């Protein structure tokens, strides 16, 4: 999945640019440049205009010049409820298998209820599934077995790979695995960088 | 639900007549001169082509003769996998609530992932679920959570209301429920004709 980079979490509401036409150039050159670069490539299979910055006109509007200049790939977005019309595949965040999270405006539905919603005919793929954050990956198994069981359930992306936690070296010169704050850095998320499967150095969790 | 007189379930296969022209008079006869009857009852909601006799193109003849009279109600079917062209609601029954059986050629799916199969579209109203029949309903709270959260679960129709019992007197006069073969009845069934939730003089289970 080739993500532009667009990420405009901390806005108020998230929306706050990505519906703003004044913003609708500089996000352009960031979902149109990847096309040009990497549209030759096999590998990648989906186009996604970017991560959290929910769901503005910005985003229908390059959703759809992704389709003109290239129909071979399905285009992808979550924001702004994960079955926005900005996306081919219903792609939610931790969208949990058989409890609903009715959040308003953005609900997280059950996956299994969210196929059968009226009027949603696509797949769905969680763009983020089964955070890792140390402990953790309980409740793996129920995934996979309502993706195995529910034809347009078809699987997820976990979250994530690798733990980011950096390197420091104390008065000594000892390496230790830092996080959040532990460089002077304020505010901070602490912990909330290592979500890995496996720890910075590869190693397995 | 007013329900044509057509069962044909002892057939081999249960398509055996239904699927034969020369039997689409005699079927046609049951139907039309049902809804002729019935049609300006406000309590009848819907028209039912029958009950278990497989799906044959009589079926298919019928339900359109029915759209075509009187579109004011749906018409539904269970015969032949309950999904068939004879049906505007998929109409099982004993369909469970999570687990599939995955019988062949009239597969009962989870009524939860039968929603979500490509191109269905339709609401699931089972037909009969729950058989009633001696010390039973197990799993009952397991279907209702199901139908309160899937919008197109829109219920069902346990089986059944009442036991099929008949009375017979012993040697001083005293009534008892008799079943299946206490008549010299044979071949027979047995117990199988009580299903109900109330015993046969409406006492309630
Ligand atoms: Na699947
Ligand atoms: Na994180
Ligand atoms: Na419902
Ligand atoms: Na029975």
């Amino acid at each position: 999945v080739d993500e532009a980079n667009i990420e405009t979490h901390g806005m108020v509401p998230m929306n706050r640019l990505t519906d703003d036409p004044r913003w609708l150039p500089a996000m352009s050159e960031r979902v149109t440049r990847m096309v040009q670069r990497d549209r030759n490539h096999p590998s990648v299979i989906i186009w996604s205009l970017g991560n959290e910055s929910g769901h503005g006109a910005n985003h229908d509007a390059l959703y759809r010049w992704i389709k003109s200049v290239d129909p071979s790939r399905p285009v992808q977005y979550e924001g702004g409820g994960a079955d926005t019309t900005a996306t081919d595949i219903i792609c939610p965040m931790y969208a949990r298998v058989d409890e609903d999270q009715p959040f308003p405006a953005v609900p997280k539905w059950s996956i299994k209820k969210w196929l059968s919603l009226p009027g949603e005919t696509r797949p769905l793929i969680l763009c983020q599934y089964a955070h890792a954050m140390g402990n953790s990956l309980g409740g793996f198994a129920k995934y996979w077995q309502a993706f195995r069981q529910y034809p347009r359930l078809q699987g997820g992306f976990v979250w994530d790979w690798v733990d980011q936690s950096l390197i420091k070296y104390d008065e000594n010169g000892n390496p230790w695995s830092a996080y959040g704050g532990d460089f002077g850095d304020t505010p901070n998320d602490r912990q909330f960088c290592m979500n890995g499967l496996v720890f910075a150095d590869r190693t397995p969790h």
